[PDB]
């Protein structure tokens, strides 16, 4: 209840993108989703993440979890557990993290706000 930003794995951006650890399950909040540009192919995702410390734009829900999106179970304010993911690195040095399995613990109705006041993560 009390103490939102608790709910969220603080510094798990910075692990992700300091350390390449890919074996946390860090809590996020999904801070906006937004498609992305494609030709006939199926849509792709792209989120806005927050850890409670930072925010990264950087991640893609893979597509067999575009029902959750196409559904609304995974829509902005809601907070999920990240059970899998990876990462990969562009041609031009970024990298993108790619949602391979997430849980959506609180629905955005549940938790109705952005919690504590997350910066962006310098990439
Ligand atoms: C369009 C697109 C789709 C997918 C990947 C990708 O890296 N996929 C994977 C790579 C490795 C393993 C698994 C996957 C997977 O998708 O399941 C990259 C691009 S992109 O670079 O051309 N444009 C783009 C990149 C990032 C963001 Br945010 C917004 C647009």
């Amino acid at each position: 209840g009390s103490h939102m930003v608790g709910q969220l794995s603080r510094g798990a951006i910075a692990a992700i993108m300091q350390k390449g650890d890919t074996n946390i399950k860090p809590i996020l909040q999904v801070i906006n989703i937004r498609p992305i540009t494609t030709g006939n192919s199926p849509p792709r995702y792209r989120l806005l993440m927050s850890d409670g410390l930072n925010t990264l734009s950087s991640f893609m829900l893979a597509t067999q979890l575009n029902p959750l999106v196409e559904e609304e179970q995974l829509s902005s304010n809601c907070v999920c557990q990240i059970h899998r993911f990876i990462v990969n690195t562009l041609k031009d040095g970024r990298r993108v993290v790619i949602l391979m399995e997430l849980e959506v613990l609180k629905s955005a109705e549940a938790v109705g706000v952005k919690i504590g006041n997350p910066v962006p993560y310098n990439e």
